[PDB]
């Protein structure tokens, strides 16, 4: 039904600290919104549009509905909602989605980081992290991502993890006021000799911890 969730997955060792992932909670509330609320003008030319004011969305009490959808996607393996964790503290969210079993065995993967703490590695930990779980204890095949190709520091965390680019997709998705342009990157299971984890660690961008 739902292999892999609820779980944590980690931890490893990134300059900015140790990372780990694990479930979204109600009590995430405080840190979701202050983080988000800060960093809007990070967020928002990347995400997808909500048709909302940002400060509407991200109020404290806003979480409440959001984790409880997020939570029953995940009861019905369609998502793992994760957050990110530094030194056990909440500094963004690792979202796997699209879930598909069968012959399919595939989804997508996506994350921010507070920008604050970007450049110290968390990123790029906490998806390859994400990634083994998908192809160990979830089950799955295939991961993919898209990402546009003005965005550069998240290209760069999908290149450190292996993904490759498998096509264009013209005007995909609503962001930052207009249909964008997204490129589609994926990875399968069969291409990791060693798991992603290991692949970094071996690549001097983390640590075993």
């Amino acid at each position: 039904m739902h292999p892999g969730w609820p779980d944590t997955v980690g931890p490893l060792r990134v300059p900015a600290g140790v990372v780990g992932l694990r479930p979204v909670r109600m009590r995430d509330a405080a840190a979701w919104s202050r983080i988000r609320l800060a960093d809007q003008h990070h967020l928002e030319p990347w995400e997808p549009m909500t048709g909302m004011d940002w400060k509407v969305r991200h109020a404290v009490t806003s979480w409440p509905s959001i984790c409880s959808g997020l939570r029953a996607e995940a009861r019905h393996g369609r998502m793992l909602p994760f957050v990110i964790e530094l030194d056990g503290e909440f500094v963004g969210q690792l979202t796997i989605g699209n879930v598909t079993h069968g012959a399919l065995r595939s989804a997508w993967i996506g994350y921010w980081v507070a920008s604050s703490r970007t450049g110290g590695g968390i990123a790029t930990a906490a998806l390859a992290m994400g990634l083994d779980h998908c192809f160990t204890a979830v089950q799955l095949h295939r991961i993919e991502a898209t990402v546009r190709p003005e965005n550069t520091p998240s290209r760069a965390v999908l290149a450190h993890v292996g993904f490759r680019e498998e096509g264009l997709l013209k005007r995909y998705l609503e962001v930052d006021g207009a249909w964008r342009d997204h490129l589609l990157v994926a990875i399968t299971a069969e291409e990791l000799p060693q798991s992603a984890a290991h692949r970094l660690v071996a690549a001097g961008r983390a640590e075993w911890c």
